[PDB]
């Protein structure tokens, strides 16, 4: 705050080497005027139309013996109803099986992007959720972060 | 829903053979104060600031041929002049070749996330397309967006 | 009806040679409210929230000679602290191997689109810095874009 | 009108990238007497006996990696028993392989007509569809159409 | 209260191995005023001016050697000439040359489109009839059939 | 004879190597009860709702060195509109690169169906052409014809 509107931004913490942490006061971001996080989610006052957002960039180590699949998704916690209802999901595996023989892994580089306003509730708590934990670049500020915005 | 504010949120019709239908009546389908789906393409309710995005999983069972080319653009065809001048556009390359005959398929996943804000006046018609909808993901429901959202 | 708001949005030049040279006064490009461009970098007149937003899609005729690498990168300079505070940062990499000796060169494509919301100060000044401005394709009207809108 | 028999014979949006849309107010194009299309789908609204034909026709310049099987599947979703049961259907295999590459790429023009007599009900809806759309003949009307006679 | 006018359109034998029996009632076929299916012929109930269609389509694994090319005719074999006059019929050739050593290959795919409009009699015997009932394609809904329709 | 429709079925001209003659008083010569035809042409009498038709099947014995482009078009002449019109046109693309060196030239088969209804009127002269009648088959039971229907 400054302007009246319940904003978050939560860039993800770079401490615990293997799963994923959203981080609040990590230089600037916001959580203010409504908006506030509890378990690896954020939790929507009010209700309404919220635009969400939030980023995730895969620092590869070479090319690991198979297909891995990666898998960036966005959950909704409901009040009323509960659990795993998918909001909005993307993906994108990897490298195609080179096998690091030759000139193995001068790195590799994924990042996914995801985003959509949407109609949401009282408590409602929004997560960003990550099938492979393990890839995750910490050389970062926005390589990794998780957004929600009031309309 | 809250105001009179233009909000739009559509998916694609997994039920359109080669042809990316624009479907609401879905999970998370916003119909707003003027928001007119017609022929896929969008009509802008009242006046100025509408945000623009749309998502796209161009998914792939493996690599054939030569250089890829999914594109996704977005386009306006406004009142005044009517015809259509682009606004958003891009083009992923997920086939790097690999076609080793002895695998073949190699699941790619290239999605193709887009976001901006324009002018769009009253009765215009917002163009979300793509080159190739055989490679259509029509798996998650946070598989495709469309969306406006009047500031 | 313009809003009484902040709002950029430059494409990149469609005819100036390797630089990031963002054009205003174009059709369905906006550059509105206060908030101008400067010094080729998106200069804004009032503070509160801001949503930062821009894509750079990259293309080289062929896949050389090691990790070529790629960077979008979203900067903040302020009045008060006048250093670079690095708001939206990513990393893309094309060729993992290609090389196409037999073949001339095949044309990969890649956009960066980095995208969040930040709480900014008056009078700073905002920058779409790019490492390799020798990639971009400029055969666009949204291919290489830039956008603000305090909200 | 002459005949006050449903009569709709509806061609080709020439400008719909990657999708077959079909349109009236052209050439020949005759959407009367209570046959309208209302999401690119042509709704029988009357029972009896209507013969039913429409053609497509493939460009493709350069046969590329073996079956791309060309699909012009007629069909028909009935309101009453609701299965998009396909009426008409048609598989074709373009090259015996070529794989241009030294003599490098030719057209190859392909006709693809279906018609024939199916009794249906009132909001029956007709599907046209095609499996490739980046294969078509944009260039002329009378090549490219839709169209449904009562009897 | 369809219509009273003879009328016949019927599929062929989807469980009848390399023939071509024809089966009214099916899937979405027809026959009903006079109209029906002897010795597997359209047997016509009155004397008039009647529209005939059938189409085939053909299905086959490699293009061999030879020259097998696929025939199909519609004679009219009636009560004076009672002896079968070719009523409409036509050739195609899928192959020019394959014999796929080289893998074993992948097939190829021909429809074809037999209709008219003639000047029958009563009690006249239509058949439609396949050179080589081996290549066909039960993979449909409406790709092989045979049909009339009363004016 | 029966029932006062505008019907016509005509064959070709056999007697003619270069030429494109339709020939009244053959075998089925359905030119009756109102249609006329004149010059190549089916002159069209009281006006409505006319289902025309035509088929070719262009023959030839291997091909000759390059891209020969069969085609074949209906079209018409109206008493409003003076000018040859296109109605129905198809292109079908038979040799790519087979001109033969190894064997003696393999004969190709293409034939070309068409048809569709369209608003056609008195005085309206209808033209059934095609590219280049080097390549017409004698064996014409359906071979080579063209005819109309009314409703």
């Amino acid at each position: 705050t400054p302007s009246d509107k319940p904003v978050a931004h939560v860039v993800a913490n770079p401490q615990a080497e293997g799963q994923l942490q959203w981080l609040n006061r990590r230089a600037n971001a916001l959580l203010a005027n409504g908006v506030e996080l509890r378990d690896n989610q954020l939790v929507v006052p009010s209700e309404g139309l919220y635009l969400i957002y939030s980023q995730v960039l895969f620092k590869g180590q070479g090319c690991p013996s198979t297909h891995v699949l990666l898998t960036h998704t966005i959950s909704r916690i409901v009040v009323s109803y509960q659990t795993k209802v998918n909001l909005l999901s993307a993906i994108k595996s990897p490298c195609q099986r080179e096998t690091p023989e030759g000139a193995e892994a001068k790195p590799w580089y994924e990042p996914i992007y995801l985003g959509g306003v949407f109609q949401l509730e009282k408590g409602d708590r929004l997560s960003a959720e990550i099938n492979r934990p393990d890839y995750l670049l910490f050389a970062e500020s926005g390589q990794v972060y998780f957004g929600i915005i009031a309309l």
